[PDB]
């Protein structure tokens, strides 16, 4: 359904979100 | 309907989230 | 509905994380 | 009822975590 | 329901995360 | 079914999130 596929998205966000929080906890290291 | 597009919105700000937190992670780069 | 309500400002709260992190962006600029 | 709390709930986490990045934007200020 | 449970330990992260935002502004302060 | 699995993954990407944040507050500490 719909709301499903917008919560995918909203997944698919959170992992960039992550990813980018990563690059920069390993750029203050 | 209403809850996918609020979901939709969601998703679009989740998206501007990533995209300043990669801006950051670049100018710390 | 009360969902969509919630969502609606949870869709607010989103926009204001952004706008802080363009915000930040800019600074560290 | 139970589905309207719990995303009260986000909303409000949502909120503080604005908050905090608003501190965080002053402070680089 | 499972709906409902899964919200909940969403709170319980963005909870984690404004806690964690807070002590950054409290350690850049 | 479907709507609890992405608000699981959704789960998961939070508690990323949450991780590298405390990852992040440690290093300025």
């Amino acid at each position: 359904g719909e709301i499903a596929q917008q919560l995918k998205e909203i997944a698919k966000q959170l992992k960039e979100i992550a990813w980018q929080l990563k690059e920069i906890a390993q750029q203050l290291k």
